């Protein structure tokens, strides 16, 4: 009963753990039991050094690798040499002011230390194994979980704790129970012994999707690693949310599976209880590096009161050791000065002294011992103990409990998961892919029908663009790779599976839905384009068009695995796209490829694909020759040495032209087999699928380094208020949101007020609704209905109320880049009322800095949570960053002093009382409050779990009122030495494993307190005495200066883009190298343009997802804080993308105009300095205007994927309706009106125009047709007639009468009309480009407003 984990009403932990441990020592030869410990003696870490730090940008970033190279041919020391054993079944708790070293110490403990390396001194050894073998066999058996709570953010609780489970589910399990059930028991009693069973199916959100409350994210990360079963732990830091009660609870889940399954654990906590610190065995003191004590956790106040410090009668153990480091709140003893005898004050004294004091010896004592002992047994049974653990099959030398293909098989449910949540982006890849089928094969239906020769050029474009298309859309798998980098690295380290695993699973999750688009698309295109012959000949083409997805996919995989961030990617795959779109021998043929650039047609298996499938769509099948040359009316009696066929390949006067001799000609494809494409590309699948798992697995990271300090280098290089008179109240707030179409209350009949001139605490357990109640007071509330009446001043809150608040996330949302002081700066300017000066606002600033001690490190870099800035230093940012903006009617403090060291907590405090003293209403949650910090306080609100009030009033002089109410409506007495901030929680049973006696809602609703407060707020209803700060342009100018800051400063988007247009230009440029002005020539010149604009895709989607990053940030924080407007943030994010767009305009012309030889025709012409300037402005619009479809195409989607995936249906139906694609006299429809419409139409025409027009051919001998004209007439006069109706020219022997050679365009102009391309259409062109960007973007900025802005 009471270890049935679902069964709310009785489960224990503990008797779960002790009847599991009677199971298992039951038979100890098949559960196998062990122990592990460590003991490491000198260890000492090192890292960079400010030499060279520094924030990274566009401009330095050459120097920079240039320094890095000088450096690979004065590091900082962290951890400065430490010691200390730790038996296994004995807790450890290590302690130390924040920077102090105690996660670097953690991590180096658990042979986990990426990023700074340890000495070469140091010794470690886990009973017998060194540090190596721990991660080569073992890494398992010693778990380090971050401070970072990393998970996926949409799946839910129960899938993230049940896919662990499944992985980790050991064999010798119950030796009755099957791996199903096992997992999902396993997981179920790891969720309710942490108090998150209500939580089973929230998504595990993150700081920007709202799922569980951040306490209920550490807690799922903690019940992770618990799942685990591992038997070394290390804490980073546990309790950063968690409250008092559910912090010993957690404390005690450890506690007794240690001494009750011989597990050690590494605790870093940073605040706890004193009966919490009552449970370790050893202790740890860390400052600024140096180890002071270590040794048993009972004697460390005895030993540094023999130093000369002295505890003050009210403070714990713990905060006393913290309170040693600090020189401020140490409290020397006067009584030994007077003696003489000094008192280390500096860490390096402390240390000396330690290491001087006899403790140390009977330490080493100890340690030696343990690092001495070798048994060639303790060893053995962990090995024993493991290869038993393992399943069946999976090899013995492996870190993980399952084989392989389970390991693939579990990911791969999890995967398949995601899809479920992605399901919308899924589904409209399927929709737009049949309709862009249904679309082209329109552009086709009624032309193939004639099946003369006028199939042997639209049925081989129609293939090349279906794959073509097909290569598109496999560029959009990229986006997969990135979400799952973190998560599967934390997953690593827990030694659960391969990555190659998930890269796997990936690939599986993947296939359906690339078999289903594929038979659509390929059976729509087929029946209504090809040859459409049901025989075996189109399940060949289906056989092969699948082949070739696969290979596209998966060569974009294995390039896009080789990166840290999807701009990056797009290098890659922008290169790999381009060189598969001209290299596939129908752009530019087999013959034509130039000799510089060959190599690429063998490595490219779209190249043998297509080839395999003309082998399929012309051999051994003829068509009649249509487009004599001399034709019309004007000949009869013709003769075959007298006619020609204009088709290549064609016989000499016959009307057999087969289609082997036309693949001889055209694409040189005269060999017999077809089955050649299919081995080669399946042989490139398989390949580049283990090269990509390879890659994804052996040579792949994306781990943290650590908290380092960036100062930019043109920084290290040279180195209250006043009163508010109006309250703020409520009633009867109820709040209610929808859970698995099971809506759930969080909030209920919540009343209280906060008025000028005090200081209101909010406590409560983790998951009640603290977050929740501050959300719906300030106006920030997305999902649900709220109901009640919030008011100011008896007035419902106006629309100026939004900025009037100060509200402090519990969440740290601020740039990657932007500075500290900076931040708060900007946060002054545009929060601050406007009618005072820059210098005023710069100087409170100041004096914000000053208050709040940051000056230290005023100019670094935000960074990431867990990479560039402490936790102490992110909160003390945030709570400055709405300092600054000078409230007027509350402050709010979500967090300001959880998870941090006591004594940073108390200096928060101390400022928060301060404030409060000054005239400012605030109203903070507070999680762990010692004592000392309850006496600043002056009313409580009290939450039990749902969101239910249980208290609200004055805490009095000691606590006494709070004390006074619970124990004069039943509960047991508070002890003297108890904290009364522990008591309360304790009665009223919010820890997860304990329950009250009482529901004490229903107490508060039926005391007079609540009555006196209901009073209260009646009467205060009878009460009787813009939207944003500064004008929106002014706003505009700082937010775009700030995101100018932004691109600069973020070298990985701009210098990224930079390489690609760069090299890409230089490919395409290149391959096109001097086309000349032949037909051939000719030709090339219009398909480089053609070509030109294949980019649009990778250059695009470069952009999208640093835009989707920007607009989470400015969502989560910055719009409902009203600090500016949402059409200054599309103003900005506009005004910025353009001028970089321009300048990549301006690169790419020069970098691809000239080698092309544009500028050859331009010259010849007479009109160079015309066309080069107008080629160059029709770069720069086409820059702009794919950075602004990308815009477009953003504003109204929340996932990337979709939007991307938007842009190129909307590219590729551009793009099919254009060029020679199909002819416009061919296609007389109704489909004509998306031709005129569409923008690429314009761009290409007058591109065109612009490069080659007005300019004469120059036919070479392999092109000229030839034929012998009628006896006794002379060339001239036979094709005269011919003339007058084709406009054409260029007889190559006007007088000769044997034979003559003709082509049949002469003037350039012709060839360029053949398109509807005109040179005196080009100014217009111009025009309508710019007016469609124009266009572009005001759809964009309306697009926003309609979708995003609520
Ligand atoms: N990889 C690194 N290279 C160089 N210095 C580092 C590195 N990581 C951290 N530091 C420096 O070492 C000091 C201590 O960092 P530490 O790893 O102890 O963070 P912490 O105190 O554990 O904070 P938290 O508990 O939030 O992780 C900091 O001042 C930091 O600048
Ligand atoms: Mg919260």
């Amino acid at each position: 009963d009471p270890k049935l984990d679902p069964n709310s009403e009785n489960f224990s932990s503990a008797a779960w753990v002790k009847n599991m441990a009677h199971l298992s020592a039951a038979d100890p030869d098949f559960y196998k039991p062990y122990s592990l410990g460590c003991a490491w003696k000198n260890l000492s870490a090192s890292g960079a050094s400010a030499d060279v730090a520094y924030q990274s940008t566009v401009v330095n970033i050459p120097y920079k690798i240039l320094k890095s190279g000088l450096r690979k041919f004065n590091t900082f020391q962290i951890l400065k040499p430490m010691d200390g054993c730790l038996n296994p079944g004995e807790l450890l708790v290590v302690l130390g002011r924040p920077g102090s070293g105690c996660t670097t110490l953690l991590k180096s403990i658990s042979s986990n230390t990426h990023g700074f390396d340890l000495g070469a001194d140091t010794k470690i050894s886990y009973s017998g194994y060194s540090g190596d073998d721990i991660k080569k066999h073992f890494r398992g058996e010693v778990v380090y979980n971050a401070e970072a709570d990393v998970h996926l953010p949409h799946l839910t609780v129960f899938e993230t704790l049940v896919t662990v489970a499944r992985l980790k589910t050991p064999q010798n399990r119950i030796k009755g129970v099957d791996r199903e059930s096992y997992a999902n028991h396993l997981a179920e009693v790891a969720m309710a012994t942490y108090g998150l069973s209500h939580t089973r199916n929230t998504k595990v959100g993150n700081d920007i999707v709202r799922g569980v409350s951040g306490g209920e994210r550490k807690r799922v990360s903690i019940a992770e690693v618990s799942i685990c079963g591992s038997k070394f732990q290390c804490w980073d830091n546990a309790t950063r949310g968690l409250d008092s009660a559910t912090a010993l609870e957690f404390i005690r889940a450890l506690k007794t599976q240690a001494d009750i399954s011989n597990t050690s654990a590494t605790v870093a906590i940073y605040q706890c209880s004193q009966d919490a610190y009552d449970l370790f065995n050893k202790v740890c003191v860390l400052d600024d590096g140096y180890q002071i004590y270590y040794g048993p956790a009972d004697k460390a106040k005895k030993y540094f009161e023999d130093m000369g410090y002295v505890c003050p009668s009210r403070q714990t153990t713990a905060d006393f050791l913290t309170s040693v480091t600090s020189p401020s709140e140490r409290t020397l003893n006067k009584d030994m000065l007077k003696k003489g005898i000094h008192i280390p004050q500096t860490p390096k004294e402390m240390n000396d002294y330690w290491v001087k004091s006899p403790n140390y010896k009977e330490l080493m004592k100890e340690v030696d011992q343990r690092l001495l002992n070798d048994d060639e047994a303790s060893r053995e049974a962990i090995k024993e103990a493991h290869i038993a653990k393992q399943s069946k099959r999976a090899r013995p030398s492996s870190p993980y409990t399952v084989s392989y293909m389970m390991q693939v098989k579990y990911l791969l449910i999890r995967n398949m998961w995601r899809l479920r949540n992605n399901i919308g982006f899924t589904l409209f890849m399927i929709l737009g892919n049949c309709s862009m089928a249904l679309i082209l094969g329109s552009m086709f239906f009624k032309i193939m029908k004639k099946g003369d020769t006028s199939t042997f050029y639209f049925r081989g474009s129609a293939m090349f663009f279906a794959i073509l298309f097909n290569a598109f859309s496999s560029l959009l798998e990229i986006f997969s790779l990135y979400e799952a980098r973190p998560i599967t690295e934390k997953h690593r380290t827990y030694s659960l599976y391969h990555p190659s695993a998930d890269a796997f699973a990936s690939v599986l999750s993947e296939i359906p839905s690339k078999l289903i688009i594929a038979v659509c698309f390929n059976i729509i295109f087929y029946f209504l384009v090809d040859f459409r012959r049901n025989g075996g000949v189109f399940f060949f083409y289906l056989l092969i068009n699948i082949v070739a997805v696969f290979s596209m996919s998966h060569l974009f995989r294995c390039v896009g695995s080789l990166t840290k961030t999807l701009s990056e990617a797009m290098v890659p795959a922008s290169m790999l796209l381009l060189a598969l779109s001209m290299y596939t021998g129908f752009a530019i043929p087999k013959k034509k490829i130039l000799r510089w650039s060959k190599w690429i047609w063998y490595i490219n298996p779209l190249a043998y694909l297509f080839e395999s499938l003309l082998i399929n769509e012309f051999h051994g099948i003829k068509f009649p020759c249509a487009e004599y040359v001399p034709r019309g009316p004007a000949y009869a009696n013709i003769s075959s040495t007298e006619s020609v066929c204009t088709v290549v390949g064609a016989v000499p006067g016959q009307d057999y032209v087969l289609g082997d001799d036309f693949i001889r000609g055209t694409y040189q494809y005269y060999h017999k087999d077809k089955w050649r494409g299919f081995g080669i590309g399946m042989a490139y699948v398989v390949f580049f699928f283990f090269v990509y798992l390879f890659l994804c697995e052996y040579n792949e990271g994306a781990k943290q380094k650590g908290e380092i300090l960036v100062f930019p280098r043109s920084i290290v290089k040279r180195m209250g208020l006043s009163k508010s008179e109006a309250i703020f109240h409520w009633r009867n707030l109820c709040y209610e949101v929808q859970i698995k179409a099971e809506t759930r209350r969080i909030l209920n009949n919540v009343d209280g007020w906060v008025k000028p001139g005090t200081l209101t605490a909010l406590m409560g357990a983790s998951g009640a609704g603290k977050t929740t109640l501050l959300d719906c007071l300030a106006e920030r509330v997305t999902m649900g209905v709220i109901t009640g009446d919030i008011l100011v001043n008896g007035i419902p809150r106006d629309k100026s109320f939004p900025r009037s608040i100060g509200y402090c996330q519990q969440q740290d949302l601020h740039l990657k880049t932007a500075t500290v002081r900076e931040s708060l700066r900007f946060s002054a300017y545009l929060r601050q009322p406007a009618e005072v000066s820059i210098e005023e606002k710069n100087r409170y600033v100041e004096e914000v800095i000053k208050i709040l001690e940051m000056e230290k490190y005023a100019d670094a870099v935000v960074g990431v949570a867990g990479e560039g800035l402490n936790v102490e230093q992110r909160k003390r940012l945030t709570i400055g960053v709405e300092l600054t903006a000078k409230p007027k009617l509350l402050v709010f403090l979500d967090e300001p002093t959880s998870g941090l060291d006591s004594q940073t907590a108390w200096s928060i405090c101390q400022l928060m009382k301060k404030l409060a003293n000054h005239g400012q209403a605030i109203l903070c949650t507070i999680h762990q409050p010692s004592a000392i910090l309850m006496q600043e306080f002056d009313r409580l609100l009290f939450m039990q779990r749902g969101g239910k009030t249980v208290y609200f009033g004055d805490l009095g002089e000691g606590c006494k009122t709070m004390i006074d109410y619970f124990e004069s409506h039943g509960a047991h007495k508070c002890p003297a030495d108890a904290n009364p901030a522990e008591w309360m929680l304790e009665v009223v049973g919010a820890a997860p494993g304990s329950h009250a006696n009482q529901d004490y809602y229903e107490v508060w609703r039926n005391s007079e307190e609540y009555r006196a407060v209901q009073s209260e707020l009646d009467w205060m209803e009878r009460e009787l005495p813009h939207e944003f700060s500064q004008s929106i342009i002014y706003q505009t100018k700082l937010v775009s200066i700030r995101l100018f800051q932004q691109y600069w400063r973020s070298p990985d988007y701009l210098w990224s883009k930079f390489i690609l247009t760069i090299f890409n230009q230089l490919f395409i440029g290149f391959t096109f190298f001097k086309a000349g002005t032949s037909l051939q020539g000719l030709q090339n010149q219009m398909l480089a343009v053609f070509m030109f604009t294949v980019i649009f895709n990778p250059i695009l989607q470069q952009y999208l997802p640093s835009f989707v990053q920007q607009r989470d940030l400015y969502e989560a924080r910055e719009r409902p804080s009203r600090t500016f407007s949402w059409i200054s943030f599309i103003f900005a994010q506009i005004f910025v993308e353009v001028p970089w767009n321009i300048l990549a305009g301006t690169i790419a012309y020069f970098i691809y105009y000239y080698p092309i030889g544009f500028y050859s025709n331009a010259s010849a012409a007479g009109q160079l300095h015309e066309r080069g300037a107008l080629f160059w402005l029709f770069s720069c619009a086409f820059y702009v205007y794919v950075g602004s479809m990308g815009l477009l195409v953003i504003s109204f989607n929340q996932v990337a994927e979709s939007a991307a995936n938007l842009a190129s249906l909307l590219f590729t139906m551009s793009l099919s309706f254009c060029g020679v694609m199909t002819t416009p006299s061919a296609m007389p429809r109704f489909w004509i009106f998306m031709y005129r419409v569409s923008p690429l139409t314009y761009f290409i025409q007058a591109l065109l125009a612009v490069g080659v027009a007005n300019v004469d051919v120059k036919c070479a001998d392999y092109e000229l047709l030839e034929f012998t004209p009628p006896s006794g007439m002379t060339c001239g006069q036979y094709m005269e007639p011919y003339l007058q109706l084709a406009k054409t020219g260029y007889l190559t022997d006007e007088n000769a009468t044997d034979t003559c050679s003709f082509c049949q365009i002469s003037t350039t102009n012709d060839y360029l009309a053949n398109v509807n391309s005109f040179y005196s259409e080009r100014w217009r062109n111009y025009g309508i480009f710019i007016c469609y960007i124009a266009f572009n973007y005001i759809a964009g900025v309306f697009f926003y407003w309609l979708a995003r802005v609520p």
